[PDB]
């Protein structure tokens, strides 16, 4: 079929393009490189089977770009990522979360799309919720601009969906890493570790360090998004996560278990935004879409050491 | 107290003014006259209690006019209010809606307001709901881009509650009619019906006029924000009308009975957007707010019929 990836330059979006390629098709890739990097989809230069377009999805002619490409499935990937950057700067988060997802909606409901599938954050959207692991049923409960552009980014989609049966689907990832995860930011740990302990420079964790986050490697995530991509499903949210708790020292401990390095944090204030826990049920995903994660952290933790580590 | 009122030159927004006003606060309002009215604002000219502000929500410098007031509370009322238009520009609707509302509440959070009172939209934010009349129990459920941004204004208005806890409670109306309501505007079916019926000119129905409403007057409507500003039911939407429903054609004989002569309008294709019923579950803001609708629609349309014709 045809695809369109937004955020195509990004770690899960370049992730996804090749994978959407191997499953044989079509695909344009859509970024501004805000956080992208072309370096991500350089390897496809030769591909025909990949177009490449550079466009902002606040103000780009996205109708133009559907209406030339005719996308079957848009995987809408494209996002200010950063919970600091929206607490930060509310009004850019949401240009790029709501706005961007709204201008994308009404594009793709002129150009016979048959699916969107959204990004979401299950890491975030129920903020502190009632239970963990936390239920899709779970109400959400959003405590940073960056959660709550996700909520509203859901919710446009769905009204999309009542208003031109134009179907989606909410793809909602916890913590998610492994190969291309950006390791010079402020959100991705797991690669900020990975490449600070290879490169023997000093690493942080916040408050107390007992903060806990569910990390789900890329290959799993990127197979939610395909198998979502069907008419599966419609209508919903899934968590996509392992439902397994991990502090940020108990993170620290196997980064540099698998580098090899020394567990030595430094430690430091809390960041206004950040949630305590974060663990996902994801029992709906199993269910629905036959979706389980199939990489465990140390497992997962190993190959991003060594995409560090090959790095050219 | 200080209080500041955005969509203040329209509608409820001038209304709600002259209730704070005569409650004895302090009021500057804040509009951009995309569908409000210097004249609702006008007898306003001497009273060195109020202050005006020329200002789009989108653009202006809020946290350099919220700093300069330092309002108390700010009742947002400033808004893209038309369903259809929400269909034709999603974009504009959601700038206005949702942009405009994380402005404010980025520039509250930062000049010590305490309270936001939001405007969502009870007629619409549920969609089709799962009962009727309808409790804020019920999910949202949006079917049109006016519904969705008014629910995402709601969520980030909750969000910015946990992170700084500025203060916040969304009054939710169900169909807001009464004096000041733009005869000449797109919205607003009792002005409609109460314009054209003063004039003779033809008055039309769309679908086969079953679509019904709750309808509420703007009185009842502003006492509730009133309520709501103080120190009581923060984090909570209350669902602001009467219970009581109203289909399209039925509104139209009252109107008739109320201006006099004919009761025969047209019937037009249904609009996308547009919802099909309407009435709200008004007991939570009746067992926290003490708030009951004083004004039944027979009595609330004489009153705007009799407005109108006065001019
Ligand atoms: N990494 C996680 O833990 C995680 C889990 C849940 C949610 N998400 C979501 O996954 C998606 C991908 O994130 P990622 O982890 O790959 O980070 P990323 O920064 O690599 O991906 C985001 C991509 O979107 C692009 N982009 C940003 N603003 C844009 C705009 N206005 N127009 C066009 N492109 C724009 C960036 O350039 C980048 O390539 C995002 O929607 C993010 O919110 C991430
Ligand atoms: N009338 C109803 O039935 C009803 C009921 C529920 C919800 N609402 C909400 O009530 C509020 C008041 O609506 P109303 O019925 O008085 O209609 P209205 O059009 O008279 O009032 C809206 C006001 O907002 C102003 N405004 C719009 N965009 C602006 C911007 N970008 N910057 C500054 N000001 C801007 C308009 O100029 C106008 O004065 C709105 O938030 C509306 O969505 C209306
Ligand atoms: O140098 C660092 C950086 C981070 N952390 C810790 O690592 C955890 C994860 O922080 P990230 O910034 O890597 O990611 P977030 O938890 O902010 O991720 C959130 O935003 C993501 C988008 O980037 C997804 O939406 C995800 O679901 C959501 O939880 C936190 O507990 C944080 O304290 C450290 O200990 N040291
Ligand atoms: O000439 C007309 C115009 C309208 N209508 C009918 O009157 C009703 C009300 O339409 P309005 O445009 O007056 O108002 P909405 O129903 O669109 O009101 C919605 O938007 C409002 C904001 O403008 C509030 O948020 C409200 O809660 C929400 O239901 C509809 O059934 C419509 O079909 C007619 O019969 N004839």
């Amino acid at each position: 079929m045809r695809a369109l990836v937004t955020g195509a330059a990004g770690f899960i979006g370049s992730t996804l393009v090749d994978r959407l390629l191997a499953d044989g098709h079509s695909v344009v890739g859509l970024d501004n490189f805000a956080t992208g990097r072309a370096t991500n989809l350089e390897h496809l230069a030769d591909n025909s089977a990949h177009v490449f377009v550079e466009a902002d999805i606040v103000t780009a002619d996205l109708h133009a770009i559907l209406e030339q490409h005719r996308p079957e499935v848009v995987f809408h990937l494209a996002a200010q990522i950063d919970v600091r950057r929206s607490v930060a700067d509310p009004q850019f988060d949401a240009a790029v979360n709501v706005i961007g997802t709204v201008r994308l909606a009404e594009a793709a409901r002129q150009t016979g799309v048959r699916k969107i599938v959204h990004t979401s954050s299950g890491g975030s959207i129920y903020g502190t919720p009632p239970e963990y692991p936390t239920p899709e049923t779970a109400p959400t409960d959003p405590a940073s601009p960056y959660a709550a552009g996700k909520v509203a980014g859901e919710i446009y989609l769905n009204t999309f969906r009542h208003l031109y049966g134009l179907d989606c689907s909410h793809i909602a990832p916890a913590n998610v890493y492994g190969p291309r995860q950006d390791p010079h930011g402020e959100a991705g740990v797991v690669a900020i570790f990975a490449q600070a302990l290879l490169s023997g420079k000093p690493t942080r964790v916040f408050g107390d360090g007992t903060n806990t986050r569910d990390y789900v490697f890329v290959d799993d995530v990127v197979d939610a998004f395909v198998r979502v991509s069907a008419d599966v499903g419609g209508g919903l949210r899934f968590n996509i996560g392992t439902g397994k708790e991990t502090s940020d020292r108990q993170l620290h401990s196997a980064v540099a278990a698998a580098v090899g390095g020394p567990d030595d944090p430094e430690f430091h204030p809390p960041r206004l935004g950040d949630l305590k826990r974060s663990c996902l049920d994801i029992g709906l995903a199993e269910r629905v879409l036959g979706w389980r994660p199939q990489i465990e952290l140390a497992d997962g933790v190993r190959r991003t050491v060594e995409y560090f580590r090959h790095k050219h």
